[PDB]
């Protein structure tokens, strides 16, 4: 049967903190291997060169994230199995952002020309790039909570949170609420179209992105409703840590809601 | 039982040369919407930074991809359903130009430096556009018969052809002959390597043509192994002509070898 | 019946020593057999002549080495069988140093210009070579504690420690932990490209070492697997010490983990 | 049934040219790669410097070579099941010379100081390069007929021959001769010594050469007595044209001697 | 029923005893017949030619005798029947050197050149004749307790006991110890070489030496296994009280091992 | 059955003839390893030192060969079985002069002091020893036809000749004549005594040869009559050529006489 696992979470939870950190030591890394990076034109792009530069394109993307966020939390609260959606959904996004440290390292492709002005910059020596990586580390990320302040590499983080926020929340809810599941998706390619008129990543990068992060979850979700990750040695799952975490569950998660309160 | 159709695959010749004639034309409005593309510098890679340049690595490369067009023949000659083989290849290699089409119109991504010298440019007009597609159409792209005179562009369709011709070789051999698919495998690899080194593409650019390749290819091969065309709705093929082509022939096809000359 | 003898091992451990000594010796011995050994040119490899030297090459080989041993001692902690496992590894790798021995007494391959600047040398007498071959042994002839401090004869140790843990930790874990195999593996390969790439070995040494020390390992362990020690008079093993160790040992060693301390 | 093809005699005989060529015009060019190879201070080895040079020396192994070689061909002329014998040999002999091609180009390892007064060197181009192979193949390379007149390079061919004839004349008579067997014991240990002791080659080299000969002499063997190439996928055979050659032949070739000649 | 018969065993001994005492007054004797015998020129040989006198040679020799002799009572310790052993072995030797005296006694061979330093000579009486033979018996005729100082004879008894300790070694320990025989083998060869190359015994000498110890050796085994004491009137035996010896003694020894000792 | 074989007494005839002259030969080079041998004193021995040389002590013991052989061609020709004794008697004697060349190339130990007349010496060339060769061939080596004018060597061919002839004389006749078996054996030690005290031979080079020959002769008509040579794989027999001669004759040889003339 399901038991709820208390002591797995906090592992996956731990995992994906220790990823995220090292997805900012790389980008702190690789943030040096070119000097300027602000003084070419930009290349040639379909979208980016119709629409005018917008400056508040980020504050409704982001917003609409927290929403997704909020979505998810409420769906968590008055779900049973809350802790194995917890350890399915950082288990998921450790790797995706794991492939997105690999992409980083092998080709950097920024947007040249947005955020010319972020200051600092040449840290050479061993004692503050830490300082850097802490900093972007316990700032999240936001553009509002100033942490991103020069540019934006390949394979954009926040498409790749949006599209598996909206994922999680239309999963894990009974097949009868077409209309949360359509305010869902069509905040997400609200989001995708602000980030992308942002004049801040290329169609190229959104695009595998979201093509990845779709993959990625489909995939792990056939294979944990198959039940295959004990069946045989049909294909050597490469997932992380992927065993270790589903071999307690056995057939597909249920969708019975409940109350964690005594108190009515 | 497996019907030699000798009417389609005249269709599938047409339709893949049409599509490489749509694929040069596409290209011919790609490499004019910026002037110079020669006065940027070049992005920082991995590979396209330790290893110097090779003035001779760009036609192994080539003379690899020849080598296994012939032993491809070669395999299809000694074949009895040669006609479906020449199917589904076709068949493959249109929907892979019809991707690189669109991925090529959505962005546009050179090597700012190689063939610098290469003559022509400020071509405005409508007269002589198919006067270029046509040169590339009918001198098919090699470097060894000049057209490729300036540079390249997004997902490198040498690799796409190396990787279709391989695995197409190791497929259609029987199960015990895993010494010409070590040569086969080995070829390929040379000649992403000698492209690599070339200056020519950048490393994501290769990475992304092999992985596309092998996923479309395993993915019809399945596919059409599981005869899911019209065992149920499953998901609406988004394959161009896929239940025309595949629609006479039911099951797996054999390994039965024979000889088409009647003069021993 | 299994039955865990603890008063083989050491032996072996004892074995082990005194071959590890014997070879100290004989390495102090044959320094001397050439007066310069330092002046001549080096002879033409493939290896060493594509790749100038790297001066830190050196230290990620040990690093590796050490990363195995913690993985192996690990293993060694978690089994039912550890007896068995440690008296097989010290019956392998006492037999593979004096085949070491045998072939750096034969004849004398060296580098010629490494570690050029080490000094000592004509320590002509009976008095003070056992001090040096003392240093050596207790050195454990890592270059971390300086005691490696002039230049390395054929059949490299190094590749043969580094093959053997690696042999041993993939063999003797589930099988159905493949990415532990994986990393092994890369961590193996990766050691031997530092120490061809560092030039301190001929290319043939290090393929000869791979070579002998993975026969000599499969070898042992498919004669043991095969009880073929007492089901006739087939080939009069010449493994050192053989029939003696595995007498007591039917079968094959299965796979029982448990924890040792009785405090959980 | 044993049936004698005499289609395939032919192409072993082409394959073993072919593979002579190849070696020879590989020696030529690794030839190049070190331009004195004479001036160097020998290695220190325990054979070449207990006994001195002694310059007859070298006729008396092909002496030995060119008794063994009659002794096969008398071997071959009175048994029944020539073809497979000459079959078997070719496709021996051209693998052990293609691991010598390999190991001979990894790394270069010559005698500095013997055949030092012999001229010619510097003939770099590629029209007289390939006159310099002819010579060296139809010489055959034996020193009766000069050709052999420089040195000679790592994995020596004479020791590689001598064992190779000496193990055919060895298995192929009836286990009731114990006396011709010790004569060509004699004789290819006289080889392998007058080898040794006329300075032309290292102890590493002619112990290695031994070693793989008979190692490779008694795989092959063995894998065509137990019948392994159809049995079942065991492990892919890697001998070049193994299982062409084997495949009309089942269980072990019989010892039946007869008389090809019609005229008593 | 092996019956150990300790009374039989001290009659043996001294026998022997006895025996090695008319060994030594027939010396005396003989080195009387001839008073220079020191300068003659030597005997031409083939290898008392080729390799130069070394003057450590003749204490390894000892040295090997000394090792063989410990492993000889090692074994003599461990076994339930240590008296048949005892009894067989001097024995065997009694006669040895009976024949040995009578070699000497018909004609006398010696080294000329060799220790032409040693005093006395000239001793022509009958008193003190005792003196030097009962010296000889007293020292055991090592050269390390000087009395060996003059000059040796014809069928050396080095060899002898070699090759007795040797057979006896590899004859009476189980027949399985593989690894012991060898070792005993190369010491008794090893011997041989030393007492050969130390310029003091003509090499027919060491042959008939070898064969002779060889031959009766075997044959005593033969006939104590196949009992023909009793069997019948065969041949009328001629060794030196053999049916006194063995007629307790029926069919062929166990190999049984124990420990004497009660005390664990 | 025993069955005469005519075709195989000839090839006994030409192997012993090749021996006689190669006995020859290494006769003729081996003398001249000493250019004197004529200056040394005789070595002491207990019988040439009391009794004086007879001057006329060759011949009678030649002549008693001639009668020897007399009796043994008379025996011969009486007798119906005469091809075996062909067979025989020329594959033991070319075995026994094999064994005497070796020994005789081994160690040379001659007479110092007689036939110090014999002129020639020194031929130093390729011609004419040859020649010398031929001469002592085709003289048989008597005295009366003077061809033996200098001194022999160890292993004297009369002692050997002259016990076989006796052993062969009288062992195949009917065991009811004992006086002619007395006289052979009286004749035998007649001319054994004469030619040891003609002061040519030392006294353990005609026991050594005695007693090889006796027990050659002993054990071959052994093995023939026990008839091992096909009864299993005993001891793989190294007398030359013995399978060939005797695998047509099965069991003993009679004794049955007849007369091969049909002129009574
Ligand atoms: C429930 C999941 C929460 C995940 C929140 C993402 C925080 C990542 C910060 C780690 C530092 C690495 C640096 C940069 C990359 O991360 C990229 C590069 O722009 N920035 C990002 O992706 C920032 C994503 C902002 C939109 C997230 C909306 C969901 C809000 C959940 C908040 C509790
Ligand atoms: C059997 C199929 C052959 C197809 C080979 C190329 C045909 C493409 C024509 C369509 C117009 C676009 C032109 C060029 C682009 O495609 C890209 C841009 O760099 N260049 C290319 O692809 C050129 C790839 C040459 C390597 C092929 C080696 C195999 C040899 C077989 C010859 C029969
Ligand atoms: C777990 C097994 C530990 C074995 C360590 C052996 C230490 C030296 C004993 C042999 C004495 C002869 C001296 C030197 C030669 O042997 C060669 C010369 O290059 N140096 C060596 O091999 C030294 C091996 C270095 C790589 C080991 C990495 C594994 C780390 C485990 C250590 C706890
Ligand atoms: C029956 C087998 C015949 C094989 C004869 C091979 C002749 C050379 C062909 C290979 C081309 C490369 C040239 C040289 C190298 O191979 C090495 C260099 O040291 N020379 C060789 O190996 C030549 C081996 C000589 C000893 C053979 C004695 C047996 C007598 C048969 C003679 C016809
Ligand atoms: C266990 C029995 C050991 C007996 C060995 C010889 C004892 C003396 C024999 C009788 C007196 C004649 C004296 C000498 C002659 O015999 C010859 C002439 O050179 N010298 C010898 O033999 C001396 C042979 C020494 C080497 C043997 C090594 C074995 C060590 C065992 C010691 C307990
Ligand atoms: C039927 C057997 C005939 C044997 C005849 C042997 C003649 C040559 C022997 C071998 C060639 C080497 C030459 C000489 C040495 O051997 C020694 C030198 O001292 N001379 C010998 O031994 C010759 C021994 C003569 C005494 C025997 C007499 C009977 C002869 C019968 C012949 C019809």
């Amino acid at each position: 049967r399901l038991d709820p696992e208390y002591w797995k979470t906090i592992l996956s939870c731990i995992y994906v903190f220790i990823v995220f950190g090292f997805t900012s030591f790389i980008m702190v890394i690789v943030h040096e291997r070119v000097p300027d990076m602000q003084t070419y034109p930009p290349l040639p792009d379909i979208f980016l060169d119709s629409v005018p530069r917008i400056p508040w394109a980020f504050a409704m993307t982001e917003v609409c994230g927290m929403i997704l966020c909020y979505i998810w939390l409420l769906v968590l609260l008055l779900h049973k199995h809350r802790s194995i959606l917890l350890r399915r959904l950082c288990s998921l996004m450790g790797t995706v952002f794991l492939l997105r440290c690999f992409t980083m390292f092998v080709t950097s492709l920024s947007v040249p020309g947005q955020h010319l002005q972020c200051t600092g910059k040449i840290y050479g020596s061993v004692w503050e790039k830490l300082h850097r990586a802490f900093a972007i580390w316990s700032g999240f990320g936001m553009t509002l909570t100033g942490v991103h302040t020069c540019g934006d590499y390949m394979f954009s983080g926040h498409t790749v949170v949006l599209t598996m926020l909206n994922f999680f929340v239309t999963e894990y809810t009974p097949r009868s609420w077409n209309f949360l599941h359509t305010l869902s998706w069509v905040l997400n390619l609200f989001g995708i179209f602000f980030i992308l008129a942002a004049h801040e990543h290329y169609s190229i990068d959104v695009f595998i992105a979201f093509y990845i992060t779709t993959r990625l979850f489909l995939y792990y979700h056939t294979l944990a409703n198959t039940r295959a990750y004990q069946q045989s040695r049909r294909a050597r799952i490469w997932f992380p840590m992927f065993s270790f975490f589903e071999c307690n569950v056995n057939g597909t998660v249920p969708n019975e809601y409940c109350w964690p309160f005594s108190k009515p």
